[PDB]
RNA sequence: GAAGCGGCCACACCCGGCUGGCAACAUCCAGCUCCACUCCGAACCUGGAAAUUAAGCAGUCGCGGGCCACAUCAGUACUGGGCUGGGCGACUUCCCGGGAACGUGCGGUGCUUGCUU
């Protein structure tokens, strides 16, 4: 699964300019090798720094201070569809920044039908309950939340104990 | 510094100003022979040296035209590989590589080969 990464890179020393500016990029990738390639894509596209003349100094893996508790996450992104580019601010409720970013790649591929090639994120950050403005996620920050589990599952409690017959009929009611 | 002989052949060209002539280059003065104008000593040619730096030439100036140089322009345009990627199609995301031009910004405007007073 995706892991947040911070990558810092720089161009090689020329004799004209030793110690140039380095540059960092936040990237989301399954491992350290992919995170380099996402850095070289963003560095080339914007800051004009190529693979063929540049170091890459530190792939830092961002682990969470606490994954124990739930946070809100605003995600400002652009996504591209044929004939136009759209800017969207979408937000999510999750244990971590990565799990929010993994959610929206599924949600955009679901709802809008665009892949991670076309998508380009601007900003992820955690956000307080006061500044949060979207109604369907604001309801989970309130107190006294009840919802029932209408439609129970029929699965095996362990994969040994599955069966394709039954005497009694299963009840799939919420209760 | 000036002159003959040249090398790379505009950072040297083209328009217009200003400052210099000790010798040197030149304008300039004259026309008899050499010879010269399909007419003309204007040119070419020959013999001068009175007076000038006005012109050529030399140096220098211009928010000058052009030329040259670096940086931006731009990781743009285009492009070599790869996908049972997308798309009715036309075309085009993405992955591994290469990478312009015009324009604009600031700078510059000849550097010296061998012989001679």
């Amino acid at each position: 699964s995706l892991k947040q990464y911070l990558v810092i890179g720089r161009p090689y020393p020329t004799k004209e300019i030793p110690n140039p500016p380095a540059v960092r990029v936040q990237v989301f990738a399954p491992d350290e090798v992919i995170a380099k390639s996402k850095f070289w894509t963003v560095a080339q596209r914007i800051a004009r720094l190529k693979k063929a003349h540049g170091e890459v100094l530190a792939v830092k893996h961002v682990i969470e201070p606490e994954p124990t508790r739930v946070k809100n996450y605003g995600v400002w992104l652009s996504y591209r569809s044929t004939r136009n580019h759209h800017n969207v601010y979408k937000e999510y409720r999750d244990t971590t920044t990565e799990g929010a970013a993994t959610k929206m790649l599924a949600e955009l591929a679901g709802t809008h039908d665009v892949s991670a090639d076309n998508i380009s994120i601007i900003k992820i950050a955690e956000v307080a309950d006061k500044d949060l403005v979207h109604k369907n996620i604001s309801q989970f920050t309130h107190e006294n939340i009840k919802f029932p589990m209408l439609k129970q599952s029929i699965r095996a409690p362990t994969a040994s104990a599955r069966k394709v017959f039954a005497a009694t009929r299963p009840t799939v009611c919420g209760f």
